[PDB]
Parts: structure tokens; sequence; C-alpha cells
């Protein structure tokens, strides 16, 4: 699991590029996307850490039920980084999986 | 390219396990799969801590055309990290890849 932490960030700004979510629901989502292990306890850290380098940014909005939550959204940094983030990506995973199948 | 070197190790791990090589041919075939920015002096302490921690080996072989070259070969603890290697990328391409195709 010491490399699934290497891209969590990116994919974290991915989700929140596509939709504002709550805490909870986005530790689901990325639960039921392949990151098993990660928990709102274990990813809070990095959340408080995105937020001070204003990648992106929390606001209380009333949910569709009512309850107010802390939704986040990605800033404009966060998504010159998401993009980055998608190159080097897109990269590596091509020169490692085209690698890793020589024989 | 920061990212790159999260793999490399593995990379070279894989190509050593399947060739034994000198440090040149290495650096060659790295270049070749798409590690564009590597070289033999960049990757050179990587090679000498990949050795102190006894994943790769080298020794003093007769090449094919006569010289002695240091060629470098693969321990058993550098193929067990190998397979490790090997679960967790194919662990988290699926998972990364499979999300970044969402819309």
């Amino acid at each position: 699991s010491q490399m699934l932490k290497g891209v969590l960030e990116g994919c974290i700004l991915y989700i929140i590029s596509q939709e504002e979510v709550y805490g909870y629901e986005l530790s689901t989502k990325l639960n039921k996307h392949g990151f098993t292990f990660v928990s709102e306890g274990s990813i809070y850290p990095l959340l408080l850490r995105m937020q001070k380098e204003k990648l992106i940014e929390g606001t209380l909005k009333a949910s569709s039920l009512g309850p107010k939550r802390k939704y986040y959204h990605i800033t404009d940094k966060g998504l010159e980084q998401l993009e980055e983030f998608k190159q080097s990506w897109g990269m590596v995973s091509t020169t490692v999986n085209n690698l890793l199948q020589g024989e």
C-alpha cells in the first residue's frame, strides 16, 4: 500500500474536480474505486495539507437533504496540478506497463 | 519526472531479473523503454544502494567480445521484492486507470 499513497493526492484531486464532495462521501468513493485501505481518519491529515497548499477548499453548503456539510471543491492551482498529474501518470503508466510485458 | 523515480527501482529489478547487464547496457535499455531522463550518472547512487541492500549483485564476467565488465544480477531477496512490486503495480495501475476514465 506504500505506492497507493504516491498517487492518492492526484486521485483525490480528480474526484473533487468532478464533483463537490464531503469527507465521508470522498472516502467512500475512494474505497469503491479500489483504495480499500483509506478512511476519513487516514486521509484527514492529507486533506488538511491539500487545503493549506490551496489545492482544494471546503465551504459550508446545505445538502440536498438540508443538513449543512463541509463540501470540498478544487482551486485553479489544484486544477493545474491535476493536469500535471494526469500527464505524468499516463507517461509512467505507459512506460512501466509496456516494460513488464517483454518476456 | 518525480514519479518516474517511484517505480524506477522496480523496473531496474525487472530488467536485471531478465538479463545480466552492465551499467551502460542498463541505462540504454531504460532510455529506450521510455525513461528518457536516466543516465549512468543519475542512477548510479541507486545502483550502489540496491547493492548495499542485497537486491542486486555485480560480478566481473568476460563479455561475449572478451573485455571484462561488471554485470549485475538479481538476488533471491531482490526477486522477492520484484514480485511485491509487480503485485503493487498492477493494483495501483488498475485502480488509477479505471478512475481517470469516469467522466
